[PDB]
């Protein structure tokens, strides 16, 4: 289930004041440098004129299973393709984005093995390898707004190479001269783009690099190309591997599953038991929201995994149950003060809480034992192993009516 997100200026008229870039990653589901780079771009950059359309992950089902491509190589499906291929509709969506008049340029991100060199050096460094290179299908595309691919590529490479972490990481140009007999690249995404008279580029980050360094180079390539296109932008951080690592591992990231409260992505216990999910609903249909763009759910054996790209954030052991939406709010005393707490919220507790009883609603405070409404509850009353978090501060309160699920509230002890 890929999606397209627009990064555009605040003033809608400014969209036509600079070029339009389509930024794509994750066509292989095991190349996280690309789709963590698109994720950070969406979360932390602003486009001040023009437009950058972003598909953060093209092959989302494969990403969720940490798999190169569950239905084969999606980047060989842009030429001949049987209408019955399982990804045929996804390919049509991708082609439609690429071919729209409102796109000038396309940048396709990949992670690749070893380090490309134009001459054979050794097993890791040679023309067959793909890491740390910037790729075009040909030097010029007649009829594009910016036909000079080579000039753009050379300048983008120069920009990246001004920021090398180690000298082995030096970027080189790879021109696949696709039209001149490269039957594999003839089936891939950027050649389709060139044939729609878009300027098209791919960036490769080496798989020999740690994720933060891969993402660093992908972001250098994006910035280099935006600079060549004269698409002005800002970002809310300094571009170095330390900062990239911090932003990937951002403790403010959350996931909201169905009508449940937001849970933090990071520092969840590895397994969460008896976790309510709506029954008779296929997992890909369960709404899941996040401030990140590469989060989802996927079935694995008898568990449901919460994924952040290729990272496993927790294993849900599901409790499939009817989600009754009639209960909107619950009266709770929080640190002596009565308040109406909405179902699906998180309430911070310094001292204590007390849930007011409701006639046909039963409350289970998970980790508290004696209906558990009508008890004054403090941190020392909790069995800490029932916490959602490694920090042992976040606990679930679940409401039932009374063979159906009426909702959840989280308490966080602060
Ligand atoms: C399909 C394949 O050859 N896989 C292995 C045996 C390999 O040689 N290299 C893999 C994959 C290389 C790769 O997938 N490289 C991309 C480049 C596409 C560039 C451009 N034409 C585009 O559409 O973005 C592609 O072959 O699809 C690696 O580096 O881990
Ligand atoms: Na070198
Ligand atoms: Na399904
Ligand atoms: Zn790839």
């Amino acid at each position: 289930s890929m999606e397209m997100i627009e990064k555009a200026p605040t003033d809608l008229e400014d969209r036509d004041k600079a070029p339009h870039l389509l930024l794509l990653a994750g066509i292989q589901g095991d190349e996280p440098g690309g789709f963590n780079a698109t994720n950070l771009f969406l979360m932390h950059y602003s486009v001040l004129k023009g437009l950058v359309e972003v598909v953060p992950v093209l092959n989302k089902p494969s990403m969720l299973r940490n798999h190169r491509g569950l239905y084969g190589d999606m980047n060989r499906k842009f030429a001949a393709l049987d209408k019955k291929d399982p990804e045929y509709p996804t390919i049509q969506e991708i082609k439609s984005l690429i071919a729209k008049p409102n796109i000038d340029a396309v940048l396709h991100l990949h992670d690749g093995g070893g380090y490309y060199r134009p001459v054979y050096v050794d097993a890791m460094l040679n023309p067959k390898r793909w890491g740390n290179c910037f790729i075009i299908d040909q030097d010029e595309v007649k009829g594009a707004k910016f036909p000079n691919l080579l000039a753009f590529a050379n300048n983008t490479i120069e920009s990246i190479n001004a920021h090398l972490l180690h000298p082995i990481e030096e970027y080189h140009l790879k021109n696949t001269r696709t039209a001149q007999g490269d039957t594999e690249m003839q089936k891939a995404l950027t050649f389709y783009a060139i044939n729609q008279k878009k300027s098209a580029f791919a960036n490769e980050a080496s798989k020999e690099l740690p994720l933060a360094s891969r993402v660093f180079y992908h972001l250098q390539a994006i910035e280099g190309l935006l600079n060549q296109l004269n698409i002005p932008f800002k970002r809310d951080f300094e571009l170095n591997p330390s900062s990239v690592h911090a932003l990937i591992n951002d403790k403010s990231l959350w996931a909201k599953i169905s009508s449940l409260p937001k849970i933090p992505l990071f520092n969840l216990r590895p397994r969460l038991n008896h976790f309510p999910l709506p029954h008779n609903t296929k997992i890909p249909q369960i709404p899941i929201e996040s401030n990140a763009y590469i989060v989802g759910l996927v079935k694995n054996k008898q568990e449901v995994f919460l994924k952040y790209g290729n990272k496993l954030m927790t294993r849900l052991s599901p409790f499939y149950i009817e989600f009754d939406p009639s209960l909107e709010e619950v009266k709770m005393q929080i640190d002596n003060k009565d308040q109406m707490v909405k179902i699906g919220s998180v309430v911070e507790v310094k001292e204590s809480f007390y849930i007011h009883a409701m006639d046909n609603i039963r409350a289970n405070v998970i980790g508290f034992s004696v209906n558990e409404a009508g008890y004054t509850i403090r941190f020392k009353d909790f069995q800490k192993r029932f916490s959602l978090d490694k920090q042992e501060r976040i606990y679930r309160i679940e409401f039932y009516k009374n063979n159906a699920f009426s909702g959840m509230i989280l308490v966080k002890f602060v």
